[PDB]
């Protein structure tokens, strides 16, 4: 899946802030390497703010927030 998709999957409450527990739950539930947590923090929370915003995620990856929002609206609709 795309980074757009994975962001929406991790951010299960839709706040457009990935909390560290959200990230950690995704890693464990998908049997990923726990080092993944540190990599996301380093790439997407470089200033160590304590969470990962949609804004910083998008700036690092060259995405716009509008792309995650579209996907979120489509996922919701599709799911229904
Ligand atoms: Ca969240």
């Amino acid at each position: 899946d795309s980074f757009i998709n994975i962001f929406v999957s991790i951010d299960k409450d839709g706040t457009n802030v990935i909390s560290y527990p959200e990230l950690e739950q995704y890693v464990a539930e998908n049997n990923l390497d726990p080092s993944m947590v540190e990599k996301w923090k380093q790439l997407f929370d470089p200033d160590n703010t304590g969470s990962i915003t949609l804004e910083t995620f998008c700036s690092k990856l060259g995405l716009k927030p509008a792309e995650i929002i579209d996907f979120r609206e489509q996922k919701g609709l599709h799911a229904a």
